[PDB]
């Protein structure tokens, strides 16, 4: 029902393969490949900050599902998307030829983004504080 | 009298100060002077690995006390250096111009970084998993 917490990275797969899809120099790629780090979710409703760790990076993003939000990427570029809530526990966008699927099963998030014949699956556990 | 946990950060003093006089990119600046994450510890006696989010970024390091390690700085320059431990609870360090003191207190880490007439302040809890 809520998104709301700080989640330890468990495991991912295709680090490497989507950072160099989407352009990002290989040295920094092999530098960030294995953290495993807290990203951290507040949700109030259709509100929602995220606090995204994901390799040698800190992204912070705040969105209102439904309304056009300008998020930075990975790349450091900032696209306008629209961000949908499906049922309350399924987080879904498309920007640039990436769809990005984030699930909360339990205290498990999974996040799915595929971009072309790469699936980019990130697993992280709520830390239960 | 064991370092290691996760520590969320809760204040801090003269971010912009100091990432000035060390030479951070402005944009790096601007966009990281509010992030407020989590970072990570573990102590096996003198041995330390570090997971510390700071602004923008994400820097891993691991040395052992006493010994002379090379470090990742927040520019993303190496240096050689050796940490010392003070008073059993402090984690003590000179390399360049900076003098860094990594207290803890209980569930509190105060790291206390001075340049000059700069004194960098941060004041981070631990998470209680
Ligand atoms: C426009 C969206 C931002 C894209 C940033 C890419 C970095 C990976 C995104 C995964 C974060 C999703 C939240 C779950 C927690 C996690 O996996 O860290
Ligand atoms: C080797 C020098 C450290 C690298 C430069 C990083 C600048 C900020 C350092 C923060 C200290 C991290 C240890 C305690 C945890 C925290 O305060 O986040």
């Amino acid at each position: 029902s809520s998104f709301s917490g700080k989640y330890q990275l468990q495991s991912q797969e295709n680090f490497e393969a989507f950072m160099k899809a989407i352009g990002l120099p290989e040295e920094l790629i092999q530098k960030g490949k294995d953290i495993k780090g807290v990203s951290e979710i507040v949700q109030n409703g259709k509100h929602f900050k995220f606090t995204i760790t994901a390799g040698s990076k800190v992204i912070q993003n705040e969105f209102t599902v439904g309304e056009e939000a300008e998020m930075e990427t990975m790349t450091g570029e900032k696209v306008k998307t629209v961000v949908q809530l499906e049922g309350d526990n399924k987080l879904v966008t498309t920007f640039k030829n990436i769809k990005s699927v984030t699930e909360l099963n339990g205290d498990i998030i999974t996040n799915t983004m595929t971009l072309g014949d790469i699936v980019f699956k990130r697993i992280s556990k709520r830390i239960l504080e």
